[PDB]
DNA sequence: TTTATATACCTTTTTAGTATGCAAA
DNA sequence: TTTGCATACTAAAAAGGTATATAAA
């Protein structure tokens, strides 16, 4: 599992679309469905329901997304203040 | 940046030894160093001591390590749970 | 010297892009 | 119908492997 399929299956769960998740992130939209099905596929688990329209998260999916974003949130935090002590010497 | 740049990272300060950590991620040593090479250019700092050989983090590279353990093992965490969840063995309300 | 890491070069694997089918509403 | 996710296929990018040059110890 690489931070690709959180960045990608956050977007999707953001945007209630695989679709407009794409055009969020600037990829083609298959190549971010094959990437959260690798995802699903992996743990054994079903994030999404699908058609359903729009897409929305499984119970599991929900916890998830809730957890995916607090991990993303601090890569942002962890990379910020790397680069703070880098600038200093 | 991917979570294997992480895990590689961390095999390589632990074992203190490209070499040795390449061993146990069981791929070869250049594609570690090259993608060790990568992540310090993609994030544009030195987290390595190169030029001394007991292989050493710089002070950057020693925070960034630190985080990268919390970080992979909340990774574990999540999926762990996840799975717990998924399983309907939870005990989370 | 020896021993371990960086570079050069090539192969394999993975991911992104395009065309299009098919199902939901 | 129209609209959006899935599947099939191709193209590009990225990871991985082997040989070897190079720099610490």
């Amino acid at each position: 599992m690489e931070l690709r399929h959180l960045r990608y299956f956050v977007a999707v769960v953001e945007e209630q679309s695989f679709t407009k998740a794409a055009d969020k992130l600037c990829i083609a939209q298959p190549p971010l469905s094959r990437q959260i099905q690798n995802l699903e596929e992996e743990l054994g688990i079903q994030l999404l329901e699908r058609g359903s329209r729009p897409v929305k998260t499984t119970p599991e999916g929900h916890f998830f997304y809730q957890y995916a974003i607090k991990l993303l949130s601090n890569v942002d935090q962890m990379v910020s203040m790397t680069k703070r002590i880098a600038s200093g010497h």
